[PDB]
């Protein structure tokens, strides 16, 4: 499908070059970075929708995530189903495990406190995530089925908003280096 929304916020911190490429590709080479997360996707997310990509360079030198990202509103919710890293695997609130598209993942729940949200400004809100055990290989069509994130986080008592906002497929950093490409469609 054709990628209707292009993520590109940084804190301003260090270097962060993005690149907004043809179709659903898009670049990044970061250097001594504060926060940031660049992407490519839709406008307004689905609870349904199934997203492909390929990262033809992964790269991170660093504290680094290669993710689908994306929020809801009512409540506040940041989101995360991540297939790759750098240094660091988040984890949080271990709360179960689920398999889709042939990885297992562990599901965790985490609060950011009076950190910057979707809206500006800064405030409290609760992250959800599924982390895949062990880092997905990069260079080949992969697939993020979203609805089987969706059905296990719900069987947790993790439920998303009613308001859906954006959902990519995300390269996001904190103080680190690194390069990545990734197509999405």
């Amino acid at each position: 499908a054709s990628t209707d929304y292009w993520q590109n916020w940084t804190d301003g911190g260090g270097i962060v070059n993005a690149v907004n490429g043809s179709g659903g590709n898009y670049s990044v080479n970061w250097s001594n970075t504060g926060n940031f997360v660049v992407g490519k996707g839709w406008t307004t997310g689905s609870p349904f929708r199934t997203i492909n990509y390929n990262a033809g360079v992964w790269a991170p030198n660093g504290n680094g995530y290669l993710t689908l990202y994306g929020w809801t509103r009512s409540p506040l919710i940041e989101y995360y189903v991540v297939d790759s890293w750098g240094t660091y695997r988040p984890t949080g609130t271990y709360k179960g495990t689920v398999k889709c598209d042939g990885g297992t993942y562990d599901i965790y729940t985490t609060t950011r406190y009076n950190a910057p949200s979707i809206d500006g400004d800064r405030t409290t809100f609760t992250q959800y995530w599924s982390v895949r055990q062990s880092k997905r290989p990069t260079g080949s069509n992969a697939t993020i089925t979203f609805t089987c994130h969706v059905n296990a986080w719900k069987s947790h008592g993790m439920n998303l908003g009613s308001n859906w906002a954006y959902q990519v497929m995300a390269t996001e950093g904190y103080q680190s280096s690194g390069s990545s490409n990734v197509t999405v469609w």
